[PDB]
């Protein structure tokens, strides 16, 4: 079931570049089922068994997950050319989607994306996985009302601007450090896909965080949501909320916005 027959894949257009090679969209002709839209990850140098093992590492990890807000692994093809087949999020990368729609996406949609991501991250935690790379660039858009976490490369250069202090200083990665990163991801969503700490050197960010400085309140962000983000950024990991508490509080914030 993990191994897929290449004859059941129809390769389509290139939709981006990955670490190991181009990614294309295509179709998976599932046995006795409707054809699924898929993302096919290619690997340029996978003729090397050493490169193949590194490329396939992420697919081995994805096989154990099953959640509505996490991209699904369909299968892999281990003969040359080696391919990784994922469920396709039709609308693409969340940052680009937010940047284009800055003056048209309503606030309830932005809060909904944060809520959905909190459910995927509570699920990740429940499986003893620590993501270590929560950022809007790793979120994909399945539809206008559905986002999914799509990159597990660092799961179970360093993204310093998203990292908790204990991860930068001591290489500690826990579900509480993922909560810090999720706070930064929520800020990126509320900022319509703007990167945190733009124009600031990585070492200047470290000194700013240690000194108590934090990302500012996004314009039009509900105060309760910004307070929630600042709690994700408590220096002491014990003072951060848990993903289950984030999910409950995001649901309340979403319903308060929907009731206008
Ligand atoms: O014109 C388009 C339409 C379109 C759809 C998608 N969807 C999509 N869904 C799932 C995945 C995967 F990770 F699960 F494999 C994926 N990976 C390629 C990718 C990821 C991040 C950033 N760039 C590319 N991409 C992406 C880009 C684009 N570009």
């Amino acid at each position: 079931d993990y191994e897929i027959q290449r004859e059941r894949i129809e390769l389509g257009r290139c939709i981006g570049e990955g670490q190991f090679g181009d990614v294309h969209q295509g179709i998976y002709m599932s046995p006795e089922n409707p054809a699924l839209a898929v993302a096919i990850k290619t690997c340029k140098n996978c003729t090397s068994d050493s490169v193949r093992e590194k490329f396939l590492q992420e697919a081995l990890t994805m096989r154990q997950f099953d959640h509505p807000h996490i991209v699904k692994l369909i299968g892999v093809i281990t003969e040359n050319p080696v391919w990784i087949i994922m469920e396709l999020c039709t609308l693409g990368e969340l940052r680009s989607f937010l940047q284009v729609r800055k003056y048209s996406l309503d606030l309830a949609s932005l809060i909904l994306y944060a809520y959905q991501l909190s459910t995927a991250l509570a699920y990740l935690e429940s499986k003893r996985f620590v993501h270590r790379d929560i950022a809007a660039r790793n979120v994909l858009v399945s539809s206008n009302d559905c986002v999914k976490l799509g990159d597990f490369g660092l799961s179970r250069k360093l993204p310093i601007k998203w990292m908790a202090p204990e991860s930068i200083n001591f290489r500690r990665f826990t579900s509480a450090s993922d909560v810090w990163m999720f706070g930064v991801c929520m800020w990126e969503i509320l900022m319509h896909g703007v990167k945190p700490f733009q124009g600031v050197k990585n070492n200047d960010v470290i000194g700013r965080i240690e000194n108590g400085e934090r990302l500012p309140m996004p314009p039009n962000c509900p105060p309760t949501l910004y307070s929630l983000m600042t709690k994700c950024w408590a220096y002491d990991p014990s003072r951060r909320p848990r993903f289950t508490e984030l999910k409950a509080q995001l649901s309340t914030i979403l319903e308060e916005e929907k009731a206008q």
